[PDB]
């Protein structure tokens, strides 16, 4: 279990809840925050019509 999974369990949007949770993490560790690029694209340009 992880915060990125618990929040998404409540919200119902794993790809969206994980990006908001890993946002400060990847922003502090790197800054670029690829999550808003890769994870978002995985849902928008991928798992959209199937979600």
């Amino acid at each position: 279990e992880q915060v990125v999974a618990i929040a998404s369990n409540i919200g119902g949007k794993q790809a969206l809840e994980t990006v908001q949770r890993l946002l400060p993490v990847l922003c502090q560790a790197h800054g670029l925050t690829p999550e808003q690029v890769v994870a978002i694209a995985s849902h928008d340009g991928g798992k959209q019509a199937l979600e």
